[PDB]
């Protein structure tokens, strides 16, 4: 019978019994409705179906299962999308990208100096959360002594598109977007006063037939990137290097041979999908991969269940940092493709790279413990994991 499961529900992705419910939705209902009849494609190929027909399966009426769009790329079908990522995308160039790297690394050199000397740290509040934190942060112009309060705002608004508030939890989303909102707009006004090399300043030059972002759409977009810078590769470095820790002669492989970086974080991101889910809403009534489907209803994408489809990946439950092809769905695919991907990727392996020569004997401090992931219906990942070291002086 059907596992009894709310796909809305943040409990459900917090459980580590929701990879044997989604290999229950791949092998009988691959178009799963679960307990509340919500609807939602588990296998890969289905995924990439509904992800090639945006005409069908559309963003417009945003990304979330109980919540109305908002006034983003994310939430948005071609031909306006294009031109909103097309202007969004002069702060993503590959080049523009790739000239990050001495910046990242630097800061990943200073927050492990943070901890070296100690011999312990929790790998996820001192190294996987503030790494990327501090690049987006940067990016934006934010003071190191201001990042933790953008933090929080940010774990409050992705709370809120992770779950139903209450009215309290409501109010608070507000108010943290009305100080993104404000801190947002004054740099703007300086920026179109001083233009810099930062991401405000080169989105308010962004060009593109004559059309420019308005203020509205550059706060709307740079919060969108603020809460993909913040929220989501921590969850891949933690879950990703938690997985080197617990499979050593993976981590041991790495460690000799640092050509396979590459495929090995592309491994950390196929297992970790820190983004569970992202609905589409039906345009006309349709038979979809053996389900019915209506007009007007969402269908969630679970690119994690994908990401484990024994129709793709051999032995999906293995975790191995050659695997090649690794063509997973974290990222997901199609017109809405993470613009950040690229950023993601070079976080990920600086980070790791640094943290396999500078903690070289690194290991969980329990090898047999189980770590509790955050309860949330949209990204998700490890609260804590705790990690011990020789300690070495810093750089
Ligand atoms: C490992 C980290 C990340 C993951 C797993 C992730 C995942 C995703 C996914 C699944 C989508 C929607 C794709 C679809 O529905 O097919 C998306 C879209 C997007 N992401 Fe990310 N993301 C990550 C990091 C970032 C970062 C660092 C940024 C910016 C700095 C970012 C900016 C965006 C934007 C702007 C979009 C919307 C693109 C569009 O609608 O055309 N993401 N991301
Ligand atoms: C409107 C609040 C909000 C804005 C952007 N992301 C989440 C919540
Ligand atoms: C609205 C929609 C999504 C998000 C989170 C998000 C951002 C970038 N890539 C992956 C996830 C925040 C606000």
């Amino acid at each position: 019978e059907a596992p009894d499961v709310d796909l809305a529900d943040g409990n459900f992705y917090a459980s580590r019994e929701a990879r044997a419910a989604y290999r229950w939705m791949r092998a009988n209902q691959p178009v799963f409705r679960d307990r509340n009849g919500l609807a939602a494609a588990s296998t890969y190929q289905a995924v990439i179906d509904a992800e090639r027909q945006p005409e069908l399966f559309s963003n417009a009426g945003g990304i979330r299962p109980d919540q109305p769009a908002l006034p983003m790329m994310i939430d948005m079908d071609d031909p306006a999308h294009l031109l909103r990522r097309k202007l969004v995308n002069a702060g993503f160039t590959r080049k523009r990208v790739k000239d990050k790297e001495a910046s990242i690394a630097a800061l990943c050199d200073t927050l492990i100096d943070a901890v070296c000397e100690r011999g312990e740290c929790d790998f996820v509040r001192d190294l996987a959360a503030p790494l990327p934190m501090a690049v987006i942060g940067d990016m934006l112009g934010v003071r190191p002594e201001q990042r933790d309060m953008f933090l929080r705002w940010s774990d409050d608004l992705v709370t809120f598109l992770s779950s139903h508030v209450s009215q309290e939890d409501f109010q608070i989303t507000m108010d943290a977007f009305a100080a993104y909102n404000d801190f947002t707009r004054a740099t703007i006004a300086a920026r179109r006063a001083d233009p810099t090399d930062d991401l405000v300043s080169v989105l308010v030059s962004s060009e593109v037939d004559g059309e420019r972002l308005s203020d509205d759409e550059l706060v709307m977009e740079t919060l969108l990137i603020l809460i993909g810078g913040d929220e989501t590769t921590r969850h891949t470095l933690s879950g990703g290097t938690e997985q080197l820790l617990r499979n050593r002669d993976q981590w041991d492989l790495l460690q000799r041979d640092p050509s396979l970086l590459p495929g090995a974080i592309e491994e950390m991101l196929r297992w970790t999908a820190p983004v569970k889910n992202m609905c589409r809403v039906l345009t006309a009534d349709t038979e979809f991969h053996g389900t019915a489907l209506c007009a007007g209803e969402k269908m969630m994408l679970l690119f994690e269940s994908a990401n484990f489809d024994e129709a793709v990946f051999c032995e999906p439950e293995k975790f191995d940092v050659q695997r090649n092809p690794n063509s997973h769905l974290a990222f997901g695919f199609g017109t809405h493709f993470c613009l950040g991907n690229q950023l993601a990727r070079l976080e990920l392996s600086l980070m790791t790279e640094r943290v396999l020569r500078r903690l070289p004997d690194l290991r969980l401090v329990a090898d047999d413990s189980v770590l509790p992931l955050r309860p949330a219906n949209f990204v998700s990942g490890l609260e804590s994991m705790p990690v011990v070291f020789t300690p070495s002086p810093p750089l």
